[PDB]
């Protein structure tokens, strides 16, 4: 089915944006693993394997739609140097991906793709997910400390 | 069975205490959730669903005895924005409705409604419940400090 | 994360009319039960477990959402002294809440809160199923009868 | 161990009420039976099993605190010819049974016979049920009629 | 192999009556439904489906006998406003297919076609059931009234 | 409860799509099957049953907001002689069902019916499923030739 | 462990290399997929699952090996558009990593690091059972033909 061009560029672009968080959540979950934070790498490498799906059913939907999708182009990763400043750069990632399928969910409307939307919209929902469980962790390591928030990454 | 006037009165009066009860735990629950303090959150859901257990056996009295249960009237919640606000909150309030469930079941005695009698001193045992578990973390607080009691409420 | 504002009043006047269902929901499960039609008040305590699972996920959202969960206010309860009395009752605010929820979803969507937006088309699916329900007990009554209807609600 | 005399008095005036609740009871559920409401021969017969196990708590206690249970004297039974009638015979019984507890309750209270006036109480929980299936099955003839409400005991 | 010309138009008639039934059955089914009487729902549902197995088999046969199915044409529905009408709608319908397949047996055993004749035997069994079934609905109706039928189909 | 009435309208349009898709594919299923083309037959013949699910949810839709499903009215089917023509034949038809749902999601919305547009979107994307499937075989019939086509056919 | 800093390069690289073929081995994978070329789809994914394996071997070694795994740079994806050229293109790859492979190991025996070379061994040993399973499709497709070989391919 020739889908419309400008829902295409989207999906590529959202496509994009999986494919950075992919190995910006995979890099995480082994960096915490090397650490011995066994909880991080469980819940983050998790997280990756989520993105994995995401780029999955953009893949699936722009061949569907007869477009090429771009698996070349890829995006800064910033990885960080310590627990807090990588939970926030996977944060800041989350956020402007969220920002970008805001855009594209209402465009696929208008043009009438609303297939494309309804995935988009529960692809949106995981990250919303993913968004709260980075806020959270981000919030317990002030209110608990760094040092009692690291002991509580050791166990899985 | 037309039961004692002052005894149904009584009996909505402390429905309306299980009814504020229900909303501030759940209330409690879901913030404690959401800020990852899973723990709390299964402790207080579970004191909400026992507040309810409680309404509902009130009620099905009320309309045993033939008055009419008042679910109309909210006494005032009380909320607080930290878990020791919170936790000490939800202690003041079962504080309150022990003190008006010694009042009642003195009453029903005297009115020789033994059964009303019965079913409230049940209900007060469990309150005493709650009530042992909300002065208990309350001195965990103060013992082993803020940061570590957080710590210690991140899993199940 | 920060939602929009007018998005979290909705939510919590939605929570709002979940409240009011919830006890009147209850409140006529154990009239009926009381009774002894016992069909009937199967059915409503399964709509009042429903009405909650509805709050909860209003609670979590507003939560999620930065905003604070109003459950201290609650609307009227009209209440009833009879079947059908007490049914049209029910009808009429699944009806209001059905409004409330056509105008929320809307502006979920013109303010790009998808995700909102999604939740309550699902809560607005049950609403409509609750609705579909009240509306034929109501029609069962006309076409048979008070008397043949009440018999039919002594057996589960 | 030697009771209060008066205590064994009221154990034996209550176990005399039993006994007639137990027979009356009984010829009830056959009746029913016969006529082929096989639904409330179910339950009466399950009363008056009820008012059995009754009767042999009065007399293990009457045994215990040493005196002599009395099953020789036996009160007025009150048939009735119809279902109605009926129903409205074991209710008026159980209220005077239920005045009967009530009275003993607090005497036994008064000597200290705590645990005769435990399982006093008890039993009045039982009784104060009993109460309620008669009173809702006497409002069902009412509200559906008895036609309606004779073919709805043809089953079990 | 080629069959009987006039045997293939037979068989696209019978096929034609069937493809009315089951709309006309279907939308019997869901309007039951609909209106709570679960029984009639279920009954005409599974009718149905019964037809269509039947325009299944002349389809398979019609295509065997090298005709062409002609599912193109569709005779007029007659669906009714109330249970009685309804019924008696489906019941006047299933009389006019008997008539068609009682002519088309004929001829089929006159042609040699006596495997088609076959299937057409074993389908008017069926038919003839349902008619059983129409007419035994139809005559409850009289007997019990319509208000005591209605509340029999509440249940499955 | 009473739908907007062009809703309605575009749900018997959609519902007559269905109707006529769901004899198109079966007819098409079993002339596969006759031809000996046993997997085209599966497949074709489980989308037979698609459809159907389908026309159930619009029928019980309109039902329940209290329209009249038309199941008179059947446009008109394009049956094919070969392989090609008849997959070639549902393509166009699956595309102009789709066109239809695009403009239907889009009014639904507008009025607000929020569940009749979200099951709308769900059939929608089962039906652009059945595009790609069409599509696909379409392709394979060029890319591998018609005899290889064939021959791949035979067993399910 | 501070490891050898050319091992580290050496193993970025290879890394590198693994990123690329595990996009282009999935683009390929749902190319196969959108075209019903089902077997390709199954073997080409689970080849990307087996280079993402490695991936992690990499990753997981540098970070032991105290380096910073470098996912940033992603090298050029050659995509190709009939299963041919794809194919050729999986092939050219592989090819080009073997050789890498080749000279890593090498080097990595020569500064001691025997444990990296083991892993490096066990990868290329994978490798070249990828290189085994292109060439044997590549053959396969001259000397059934093209047309035979896609068909060979519709089933898993
Ligand atoms: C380039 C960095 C990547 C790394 C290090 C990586 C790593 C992994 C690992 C270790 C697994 C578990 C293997 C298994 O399924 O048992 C996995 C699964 C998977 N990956 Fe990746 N991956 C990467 C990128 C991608 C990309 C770009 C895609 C394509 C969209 C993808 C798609 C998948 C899929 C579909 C699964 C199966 C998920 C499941 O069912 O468990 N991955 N990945
Ligand atoms: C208005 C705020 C309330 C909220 C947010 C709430 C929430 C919940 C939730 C989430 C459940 C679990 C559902 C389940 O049983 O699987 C539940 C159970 C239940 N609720 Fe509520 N509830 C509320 C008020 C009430 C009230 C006023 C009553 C009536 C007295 C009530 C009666 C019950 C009962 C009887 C159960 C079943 C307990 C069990 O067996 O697990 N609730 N509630
Ligand atoms: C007129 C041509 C039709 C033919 C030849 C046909 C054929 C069939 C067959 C052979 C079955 C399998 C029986 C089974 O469930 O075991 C079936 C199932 C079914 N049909 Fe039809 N059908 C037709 C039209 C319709 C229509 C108009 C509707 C109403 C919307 C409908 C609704 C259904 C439903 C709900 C099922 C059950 C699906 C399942 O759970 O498997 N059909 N049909
Ligand atoms: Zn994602
Ligand atoms: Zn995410
Ligand atoms: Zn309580
Ligand atoms: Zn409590
Ligand atoms: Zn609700
Ligand atoms: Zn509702
Ligand atoms: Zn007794
Ligand atoms: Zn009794
Ligand atoms: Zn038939
Ligand atoms: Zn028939
Ligand atoms: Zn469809
Ligand atoms: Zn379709
Ligand atoms: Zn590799
Ligand atoms: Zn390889």
């Amino acid at each position: 089915m020739k889908g419309d061009t400008k829902v295409i560029n989207y999906l590529n672009k959202l496509l994009g944006n999986e494919l950075v968080a992919i190995n910006q959540y995979f890099l995480h979950a082994r960096m915490f693993k090397n650490w011995g934070l066994k909880r991080l790498n469980d819940v983050e490498y998790h997280e990756s394997i989520d993105e994995m799906k995401h780029a999955d059913r953009y893949i699936e939907r722009i061949l569907f739609l007869e477009g090429l999708p771009n698996l070349q182009d890829l995006g800064k990763l910033n990885i960080g140097e310590d627990v807090e400043e990588m939970l926030r750069s996977d944060l800041a990632l989350e956020l402007d991906g969220a920002k970008n399928l805001r855009e594209a969910i209402g465009y696929a409307d208008s043009v009438h793709d609303y297939v494309s939307r309804d995935m988009m919209i529960e692809i949106l929902r995981d990250e919303e997910g993913h968004i709260d469980w980075l806020e959270t962790e981000l919030d317990l390591i002030q209110k608990m400390g760094l040092q009692n928030y690291l002991q509580a990454q050791i166990r899985e």
